[PDB]
């Protein structure tokens, strides 16, 4: 999988929340997070389905 995956989730600065998908490596699951809405990083996914194709 991506190095990406391995990254830890990030809301970023922003304050729109969208809830999102992160890989977690430790649990080898995509897990949901809060995401800002700019910047942050690429472990970030709009749906689970997305994450687990992306990075399981």
């Amino acid at each position: 999988r991506p190095d990406f995956c391995e990254l830890p989730a990030d809301t970023g600065p922003c304050r729109v929340r969208f809830p999102s998908f992160y890989y977690n490596p430790d649990e080898k699951k995509c897990l949901e997070f809060i995401y800002g809405g700019c910047e942050g990083n690429a472990n970030n996914f709009i749906t689970k389905e997305e994450c687990e194709s992306t990075c399981a």
